[PDB]
């Protein structure tokens, strides 16, 4: 079957839409080369649409069928029930796409009465009616990026494609508790959306130790959700339903499969037949979720089809990670090759093929490497880091261009013991909060397909309890690191490090004489820019933080919220 049919119809706009970086004095102090900025626009989604049609398909065999049958004794170890219509509403991000029927994410989350009214009636059909198909919207993405000439032009845009807000609350009454119980326990150690970036870290580096003599490889299947199959999305059902779950739940999981998650009809944003989906919605509640497992599926029976020795996988997504023994140099690269004609007969077939790397720090994996610095006391320090390039960029487009979602909080979150976050957007963002005049003010952004709502003014302790103390006092970085860093301020026409450090020190002296909590944040984000440094004491507010609900499984599009 084809990934998707076409009408001919075009993949249309909401609001008039931005593609180049606009002229500003604040973001030209992050980067100069505005015009290497772009962002993506529904000028390239025929682009992007014929890239994800294709035709799958898919033979399965014993080690495929041996594998589902783990997973499905496992599963039938969890129990979920349905969340309230209550509890729904408040999984609603503030700025979630507004329903068609006359209200929007501030009226779910507020609970107005033709919101609920409605979102009941959509649940009362659920449950009725397993069959008629469910309308969804294609939109193209805008996401922000910096120009490659070395690989061609700049990227066509992202497609994504989701139903009515009021379906979207519905999922969550019938399938968020399967989604905060069902990774773990058929997937267990190898479900990467469980850990934060230090645990992803201590993941990679014992299983990597563990093996006599470590290959790892990034597994990267060719535009993932076009590969899911009609079959596959049907098989997740049947995982589903393997817990044990009430009557209601079963009922409309099923109706959702059937009507929503399987396939249906598109349209774009003026009302027109764009088409029709018969592969994965890639804004759907269960796109995450349903991608995991399916990858780990294929993946492990993949491992036993090529004999891939002693495999540890770590899969997030379309995301795979496979470390194992090696069985010499020429032996490996066959064994690669078994697996990849093993992942393709299953419907999963590579963009690039996999490469295996002897060193755990030359393994990519959701766009970022572990690498090596120095602690307090001379002890080598593990942590995430990735290529700044994207982040710049967005950081740059996100100054000038207020978004509801920010990027940038995001990326000091997630890689704060970095070089790059600690010199340049840590320094660029602080500075940028007091011209604004608000450093008090919470601002969301996305994690792991969840949107989360953050205080700047918080981020010592945030940083604390995520990474440690060490985040703040990490010293001597990579040659890879530096070199990387630097280049990529180059080629965006930014200040080099030794500017980022000068500015640093007055931004920090700037928040200290504000005091309170700004003066925490002077005091230890920035403690690596004096040369007289303070000694940094445990944060008691790092211990109140509850971040209990960070680092879960997320939702299709990050249609999720939490606080």
């Amino acid at each position: 079957s084809m990934s998707y049919s076409w009408t001919g119809a075009l993949i249309t706009p909401c609001s008039p839409e931005e593609e180049k970086l606009p002229i500003n004095p604040l973001s030209n102090s992050l980067l100069r080369y505005h015009n290497k900025v772009y962002c993506t626009t529904s000028k390239s989604a025929s682009q992007r649409a014929k890239k994800v049609t294709f035709d799958r398909t898919q033979v399965l065999d014993a080690h495929y069928d041996s594998v589902l049958k783990d997973i499905k004794l496992a599963a039938s170890k969890v129990s979920a029930r349905l969340l309230t219509l209550e509890e729904a509403c408040q999984l609603t991000p503030p700025h979630s796409a507004r329903s068609k029927y006359g209200f929007g994410a501030k009226e779910v989350r507020s609970l107005s009465g033709r919101a609920v009214n409605h979102i009941k009636s959509v649940w009362k059909d659920l449950l009725e009616d397993p069959q008629t198909p469910i309308p969804t919207t294609i939109m193209a993405k805008n996401e922000v990026f910096c120009v490659d000439p070395a690989k061609g032009g700049k990227k066509p845009a992202r497609l994504i494609v989701y139903p009515d807000l009021g379906v979207r609350v519905c999922e969550k009454m019938a399938l968020y508790d399967i989604t905060q119980k069902l990774p773990q326990a058929v997937m267990g150690a190898s479900y990467g959306f469980q850990y934060s970036p230090a645990q992803r870290v201590e993941y990679l580096l014992k299983a990597w130790a563990e093996k006599k003599d470590p290959m790892g490889f990034s597994y990267d299947t060719r535009c993932f959700d076009s590969t899911v199959t009609e079959r596959d999305i049907r098989t997740e059902e049947s995982i589903y339903q393997a817990c044990s779950l009430p009557e209601e739940a079963r009922t409309a999981i099923h109706s959702l499969t059937e009507r929503l998650y399987v396939g249906g009809p598109m349209f774009n944003s003026k009302g027109q037949t764009c088409g029709y989906r018969r592969c994965r919605a890639s804004g759907v509640l269960t796109t995450s979720m349903g991608n995991t497992i399916t990858c780990y599926v294929k993946a492990l029976a993949a491992c036993k089809a090529a004999g891939i020795v002693a495999p540890t996988m770590l899969v997030c997504g379309d995301d795979l990670v496979v470390i194992s023994e090696s069985q010499g140099t020429e032996e490996d690269e066959r064994n690669l090759r078994a697996f990849t004609e093993a992942m393709t007969r299953y419907s999963a077939p590579p963009g690039d093929p996999p490469r295996p790397e002897y060193d755990l720090e030359l393994i990519t994996s959701c766009s970022s490497n572990v690498s090596v610095a120095l602690g307090p006391r001379g002890r080598r320090r593990y942590y995430l880091t990735r290529d700044p390039t994207t982040p710049l960029a967005r950081a740059a487009w996100e100054t000038v261009r207020h978004s509801p979602i920010n990027s940038w909080l995001g990326n000091i979150i997630q890689y704060a013991p970095t070089i790059w976050v600690r010199m340049v957007l840590m320094t660029h963002f602080f500075s940028i909060l007091m011209v604004q005049d608000t450093l008090d003010q919470n601002l969301n952004f996305e994690m792991y397909g969840s949107v989360y709502s953050v205080n700047p003014l918080d981020l010592p302790a945030i940083i604390e309890r995520l990474h440690g103390l060490d985040a703040f006092s990490m010293h001597t970085y990579s040659h890879h690191e530096l070199t990387r860093v630097a280049s990529a301020l180059r080629k965006l026409g930014a200040p080099p490090l030794r500017v980022w450090k000068s500015r640093a020190r007055a931004v920090r002296a700037s928040l200290i004489s504000r005091g309170g909590k700004a003066a925490v944040c002077g005091r230890y984000l920035f403690n690596w820019a004096v040369k007289t440094k303070l000694k940094l004491t445990p944060l008691p507010e790092a211990r109140l933080l509850d971040l209990s609900s960070w680092f879960t499984v997320g939702a299709g599009g990050g249609d999720i919220f939490h606080s």
